[PDB]
């Protein structure tokens, strides 16, 4: 039914500080995607670390059952081969292996190498670039089988067209069917999303649809 649900969250990350998220509410079926837009500082990662129970509400209810995976806004890299840093201790397959690798448009600069999959990351040979760093960053995140993905920007340091792509792809198509929350402003990605959940300073600046949004407007 229901995947993830906040109802009238507030929360703080000290005590008798300001809080860091007010009154907030949304629902999440199964298999839909929530989009989490707002300036920076307004709550959206810390709203990421109270499903992943980091952060306990000081009012409100939380909803969300089973496996997390979470691609964090800031890209890392272990020691390890391209491959080895996707898989990540998760059990290996070929086909879903390289379904995310070209998904995430990694099959072009994996194929540049004499290694393939085998170039070894994080050990002062390859320094990758940003946008390098966060597509295996996202690929590694999405490799994790998981009921709920929470994917916090994960599109650091792309183009515009390189984005819409890989969110097309990835998040889009090739997840399709899993419940998805991404941290995301870009129009198209709000547009797409089942629903919208805009923040300011912690409070619900907007929740709905883009289409509900745009019959707002004169
Ligand atoms: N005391 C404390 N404050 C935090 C912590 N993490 C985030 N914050 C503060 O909580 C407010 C919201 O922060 P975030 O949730 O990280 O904001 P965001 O929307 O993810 O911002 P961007 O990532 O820059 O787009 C901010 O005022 C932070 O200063 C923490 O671990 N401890
Ligand atoms: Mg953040």
């Amino acid at each position: 039914t229901t995947e993830v649900v906040m109802e009238n969250v507030t929360a703080f990350w000290e005590e008798g500080g300001t809080p860091v998220l007010k009154d907030i509410n949304f629902k999440i079926e199964r298999g839909q995607l929530l989009a989490v837009a707002g300036s920076t500082g307004a709550g959206k990662t810390s709203l990421l670390m109270m499903i992943m129970g980091e952060l306990e509400p000081s009012e409100g209810k939380i909803k969300h059952s089973g496996r997390i995976s979470f691609c964090s806004q800031f890209s890392w890299i272990m020691p390890g081969t391209i491959k080895e840093n996707i898989i990540f201790g998760v059990s290996y397959d070929e086909y879903r292996y390289r379904s995310v690798i070209k998904a995430c448009q990694l099959e072009e600069d994996i194929s540049k190498f004499a290694e393939k999959d085998n170039i070894v990351l994080g050990e002062g040979g390859i320094t990758l670039s940003g946008g390098q760093r966060a597509r295996i960053s996202l690929a590694r995140a999405v490799y994790k089988d998981a009921d709920l993905y929470l994917l916090d920007s994960p599109f650091g340091y792309l183009d515009v067209l390189t984005e819409k792509e890989i969110f097309e792809s990835c998040v889009c198509k090739l997840m399709a069917n899993k419940t998805r929350i991404l941290v995301t402003s870009k129009m198209e990605h709000l547009k797409k999303a089942d629903k919208i959940l805009i923040l300011h300073e912690g409070s619900s600046y907007f929740y709905g649809t883009f289409s509900e949004l745009q019959n707002l407007q004169p």
